[PDB]
C-alpha cells in the first residue's frame, strides 16, 4: 500500500518533512517521536498567565521565513538601559561601558576588516580582545582602577559571544502554537509518542530498512527521515545505525559542533531592581586577566554574562531571564532547583550590594545538555570544521534508505527554527522527485 | 544449512545444551553469553594459590549425578567445634547449645510428622519454632539469662534456614573445571562473549525467530534456547519476547521464587580464632523476642549468622567464609569492599571480646542479587508457587521457537548445577526428538 516512509523526531523538520509527504499523497508515514511532546527545542511552558519559552525564542524577522508567514498568517504574532554591576555591589558609570563598546566595536571592524570561514570568523574575535586588552593596558589617562574594571568586561563580553550563534519576533500566546499549526493537518495516528528508536537497519533483504525501537518493536520501512540533534548523532553513532555510516558522513558528525544553551527564569514576588535597568550584567574585577573559555564546575555560576529583565510586568510577573552556555550549563543541569536558586540569589545580593534580596518565589530552566534527545540546544561550523561538513551530514545514504534533515543539516539556516521547517521540506521533497522519476520513467 | 539454533547464556544450561545439539549434528549452533565469562553462577577465583568459589561450592554426592561423574572420570575430585558467640564477646558453653539443638530437633521432628508441599515445608519451621519458644519460655527449671540465650539461638537458626535450599564434595581446582570441560567439545566460534540478547521475536515471516542482541544485532534463527535465571526472566520478560509470554508462563514467572545468596571471604594475615573453632556463630542476645525475617538496611548485618574456618591453612591461608541471604544481601552488595570489612571487623571484635582484631588483608565477595545478568543466586518453590509452575515454565512455546532451560525449569534438580546441567540437555533432547519425527515422518 504505497511506499512506507518512516519520520524519527516530531521537531519543526519531522513535522515539516510528514506534512510535505502526506501533502503529495504519501499515504503510509509515521513520526516516531521519543519524548512525550512535539515541537522538540521549540518548548513553550504557561506558570499561571505568563508563558515563558525554554527552547527557541524569536523568529529571525524575514517574509520568506517560512516561519514568520505560518504565524503572521494565523495573527499569532507582535524602556531602560543595560545596568553593569561589579561583584563589590557597585554600578560601572554609563560613561566607561560607552566607552570600552566603542573601543571593542573600533577594534572589531578593524580586525574584521583585515579579515569570511569558521577559523576566520572566531580569529576575529581572538585578536579583537587582545588588541582592546592592549589599548586599554596602554591608555596613558585611564586610571588604574577604571582599567581593571574595562579588562573585566572583555570577559563579560566573551561569556555573551560563547551564547550568540544565528529582525526579531516573540509569539506571545507561545511557539509551540507554530508547532501545533504544522500539526494540525496531520492525523492522529501518523505521530507515535513515547517511541525512541535505538537503530535503523539498512542494506536488508518487503522492507529493506528495520527500525528498532527502544520498546524492542521491529518496524519494517522503505525510507526513514532522520531529524534527530547533532548531539544524538554525536552520542549514538555507533549503535544507531547498522552496518556503520559512510566515514565521511561519521567525520561531518565529529567535526561539526552542538552547543548547551539553557535558559534559568527566576520569579520573584516583588522586584529589587531600578526601574532604568532592561538588564543586570555580572562585570567580575578578579577576571581583569583571566581569557578563561571553560570555568571548573565549582565557578559554574560564572558563565552567567547576567540577566535580563521580563517586559511587561503583568504579562510575565517579576521575573529575571538569564542564559548559560558550554559545559557550565551541564554542571547547573545536575543541580537541584533550590541549589540553582540559592547560588543565583547569593550573586544578585553580590552584584546588587543589596544583601535582603529574597530567594525567588519559582525557579523555572531548561536541560537541554542532559537531555538523551538533545544533548545540546543548536548546532555550529566549528574552528577546523566548514559547510562542506553540513552537506555531508545532510547526504543521504544509498536508495535514499535514510535520509539526513534537521537544523545541523541546513547550509545557511542551521541553529534556527525555519532551518528545521525548511531541512524537513528538503528531504520530504527529495523523496517526491525520487518517486516522480519512477512515474516519468515508467 | 540445518535448522538455526541460538543459546542464550553459557552457563552449564547453555552449555550442557550446545554440546548435546553439536554430538547429535546440529553444525549451525550459536551461544549468545551477555559476561566476558561462562560458568554463570559457577564462578572460582584465584588469591595466589588458593581457589574461593563465590557460585556453586559442592557437587550434591550420587554415582546418576551427571556432575559427579564428569569431575571423578577426569580426577578433579576430594577438626572441632561450631564457636556460638554471644554479642557481648563470650561464649555459648557447648551444652546449652547441645541443650537447644535437642528441643530444636525433637520440636521439628513432632511437627513434620503432622505434616509435602511448599506451604507444608515452610510451615513445620514457624510451627516448631513457637513451640520452641513456648517449651524454653515455659521450662521450670532454666534460669532467666539462660532463657534469653536459647530465645535468640531460634534467631540465629532462623537465619541458617534463611540460607538453606538444595554427600557433598569440593573441586579443590576449581569448580570452573567441570564448566571447562563441557565446553572442551565445543567448536571456538560457537560460543560468542559480551553478547548480551536483549529481546527474541517469535511468530515471524527462512527464519520464523530473530534475536534482538543488545549491541543491535538481529540474528535470524529456527529454534532459541533460554537458558537465564528466573531472576533475569521477572525482571525482563515484559521487554524479553515479543510477542508476550503465554499468561500460565507470565504466572509461573511471578509465582517462582528466586533468592540472592552473596559469599563473603576475610582473609586474616594471623588468625584470631581458638583451634577448637570451626566455625564463629553470632548469637544477638537483644534478638530473643524478634522473629525478624528481614532488617532493615541499617542492620543488613545481622542476617550473617556467622563465619566457617576454611581447613586447611596452608590451601585457603587464615579465611573466614560468611553467608548473606535474602535483600540483606542487595544492601551489603551496594557497599564498599572496605565498608564491608570494616563492619564484619567490628562484628568479630564484638563477638570475640577480642578489641585488637585487625582489619581482614584483603575481601573477596559475590553480588549476584544486583547482578543484571543472574539477578539472584538460585530458585525454590515459594510459599504458594508448586511443581506445576515449574512445569509451566519449562514448557516451550509454540513450534518449539523458544524452549526454556536453566536450573529454575528442573522439576526436582532446580537451585543446582546437575538440574542446569541436565535442564540443558532435557531442550536439546527436545529438539532432537522434533527432527526425528521429520526424518522419520518423511
Ligand atoms: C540586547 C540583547 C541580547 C539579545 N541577543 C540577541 C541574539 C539572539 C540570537 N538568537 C538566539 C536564538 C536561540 C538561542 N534559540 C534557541 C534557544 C534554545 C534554548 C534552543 C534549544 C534552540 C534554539 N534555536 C534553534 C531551534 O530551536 C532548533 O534549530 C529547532 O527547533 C530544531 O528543530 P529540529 O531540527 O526538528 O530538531 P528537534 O531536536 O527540535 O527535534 C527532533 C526530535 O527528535 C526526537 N528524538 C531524539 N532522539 C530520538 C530517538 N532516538 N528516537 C525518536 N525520536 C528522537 C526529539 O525528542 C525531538 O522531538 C532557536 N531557533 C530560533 O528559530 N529562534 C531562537 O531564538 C532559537
Ligand atoms: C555444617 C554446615 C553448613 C553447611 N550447610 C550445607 C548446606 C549446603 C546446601 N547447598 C548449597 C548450595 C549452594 C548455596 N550453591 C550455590 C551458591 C551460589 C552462591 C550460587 C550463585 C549458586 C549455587 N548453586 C546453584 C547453581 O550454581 C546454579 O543452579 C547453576 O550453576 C545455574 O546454571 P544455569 O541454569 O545454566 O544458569 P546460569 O545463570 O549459571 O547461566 C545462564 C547464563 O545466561 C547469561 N545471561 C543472562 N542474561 C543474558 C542475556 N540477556 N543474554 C545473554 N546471556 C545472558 C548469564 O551471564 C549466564 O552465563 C549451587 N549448585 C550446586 O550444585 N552446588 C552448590 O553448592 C550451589
Ligand atoms: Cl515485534
Ligand atoms: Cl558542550
Ligand atoms: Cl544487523
Ligand atoms: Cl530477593
Amino acid at each position: 500500500p504505497g511506499p512506507r516512509v518512516v519520520v524519527i523526531g516530531a521537531g519543526l523538520a519531522g513535522l515539516a518533512a510528514a506534512k510535505a509527504l502526506l501533502e503529495q499523497g504519501f499515504t503510509d508515514v509515521t513520526v516516531l517521536e521519543a519524548s512525550s511532546h512535539i515541537g522538540g527545542r521549540v518548548q513553550s511552558v504557561k506558570l499561571g498567565h505568563a508563558t515563558f519559552e525554554l527552547g527557541a525564542t524569536w523568529i529571525h524577522g524575514s517574509h520568506g521565513n517560512p516561519i514568520y508567514h505560518l504565524a503572521e498568517a494565523n495573527g499569532l504574532l507582535e524602556n531602560g538601559v543595560a545596568c553593569y554591576l561589579t561583584n563589590h555591589g557597585r554600578r560601572i558609570p554609563k560613561d566607561v561601558v560607552e566607552e570600552f563598546s566603542d573601543l571593542y566595536n573600533e577594534v572589531y571592524n578593524l580586525t574584521q576588516e583585515f579579515f569570511v570561514n569558521a577559523e576566520s570568523q572566531n580569529s576575529v574575535g581572538v585578536f579583537t580582545r587582545e588588541e582592546v586588552r592592549n589599548r586599554i593596558r596602554n591608555d596613558p589617562d585611564d586610571p588604574e582602577a577604571t582599567k581593571r574594571l574595562k579588562l573585566a568586561m572583555i570577559q563579560q563580553y566573551l561569556k555573551v559571544e560563547s551564547c550568540e550563534s544565528s529582525a526579531h519576533h516573540i509569539i506571545p500566546s507561545g511557539f509551540m502554537r507554530v508547532v501545533e499549526l504544522l500539526a494540525e493537518g496531520i492525523p492522529a495516528h501518523v505521530i507515535q509518542l513515547g517511541k525512541p528508536v535505538r537503530c535503523i537497519h539498512w542494506d536488508q533483504a518487503s522492507g529493506s530498512v528495520v527500525v528498532e525501537c527502544e520498546d524492542c518493536e521491529l518496524i519494517p520501512a522503505d525510507h526513514v527521515i532522520v531529524t534527530v540533534s547533532l548531539g544524538v548523532l554525536k552520542r549514538q553513532y555507533t549503535s544507531f545505525f547498522r552496518p556503520g555510516l559512510p566515514t565521511e558522513k561519521v567525520a561531518a558528525i565529529h567535526r561539526l559542533g552542538i552547543g548547551t544553551t539553557d535558559k534559568i527564569f527566576l520569579e520573584f514576588e516583588e522586584p529589587f531592581w531600578g526601574p532604568e535597568c532592561n538588564s543586570l550584567q555580572f562585570v567580575w574585577e578578579d577576571e581583569a586577566e583571566s581569557h578563561t573559555l571553560t570555568y571548573p564546575p565549582e565557578l559554574w555560576y560564572r558563565k552567567i554574562c547576567g540577566f535580563d529583565v521580563l517586559y511587561p510586568p503583568e504579562r510575565y510577573g517579576h521575573v529575571l531571564s538569564g542564559w548559560i552556555c558550554g559545559e557550565e550549563a551541564l554542571v547547573m543541569e545536575t543541580l537541584s532547583d533550590e541549589a540553582v536558586a540559592e547560588i543565583c540569589t547569593e550573586m544578585l545580593r553580590q552584584f546588587t550590594g543589596n544583601p535582603n534580596i529574597p530567594k525567588p518565589r519559582r525557579i523555572l530552566r531548561s536541560a537541554w545538555g542532559s537531555n538523551p534527545y538533545f544533548r545540546g540546544s543548536y548546532s555550529y561550523t566549528q574552528v577546523g570544521s566548514s559547510g562542506a561538513d553540513v552537506e555531508k551530514l545532510a547526504k543521504p545514504l544509498p536508495g535514499l534508505q535514510v535520509l539526513f534533515s534537521g537544523e545541523a543539516t541546513h547550509r545557511k539556516y542551521y541553529s534556527t527554527t525555519h532551518g528545521a521547517l525548511l531541512s524537513g521540506q528538503r528531504e520530504a521533497a527529495r523523496l517526491i522527485e525520487m518517486y516522480r522519476d519512477l512515474f516519468q520513467q515508467s
